[PDB]
This record gives structure tokens, sequence and C-alpha cells, in this order.
């Protein structure tokens, strides 16, 4: 991740489904010279605590938990991890029923 590496995803993060914001963690290890880049979009504001949705980056590795989401977050959501050169995703759901 610092002479001749792209952005791809290792362990991209898993998908889940709650009332609300109750404990849906996630996680997703992106590697990218020098240093990789995650971005969580897909419909709800670029996820990244727009207004109810909480996420974080790291070196290579990004994580995203939703905790304070409304009532019109669906269930579809991504995070697309972009280097230096690369660019790949990895798409999952966090559907909430209230």
């Amino acid at each position: 991740s610092k002479t001749t590496l792209a952005a791809r995803i290792l362990t991209k993060p898993r998908s889940m489904t709650v009332y609300e914001g109750e404990s849906a963690r996630f996680s997703c290890d992106t590697d990218g010279e020098p240093v990789p880049t995650v971005t969580w979009l897909r419909k709800g504001q670029v996820l990244s605590t727009s207004a109810r949705h909480q996420v974080t980056t790291t070196k290579y590795k990004s994580t995203f938990e939703i905790s304070s989401v409304q009532a019109s977050d669906e269930g579809n959501y991504s995070v697309v991890v972009e280097n230096s050169e690369g660019k790949q995703e990895a798409e999952f759901t966090l559907t909430i029923q209230k």
C-alpha cells in the first residue's frame, strides 16, 4: 500500500436488519497506496454522519455503525473505497422497521 497498489476491498462490511439504530456495527478493511479512502453512500445522504448515521475511518480500514436513524433510512447502503488510483466498493443493506 505504498509502491504500486490500487484500491480494493479485503473484508467488506456485512448487512443487517433491525427496528432502527440498535447495534448494527460494520467494518470493511480496504487497502490503498499510500492510503485508501472510504465513502459510505447509497441514498441516505452518503451515510457518513449525514444526520442519523455514525461512520468512522482509520488507516486502511473503515467502520460504519448505525445507532441514530430516524424512520426513513430503508435498508440498502454501500461504501465505495477508492485510493490514489483504484476504485472498488462494498454493497450491503442495513434495514429498519420503525
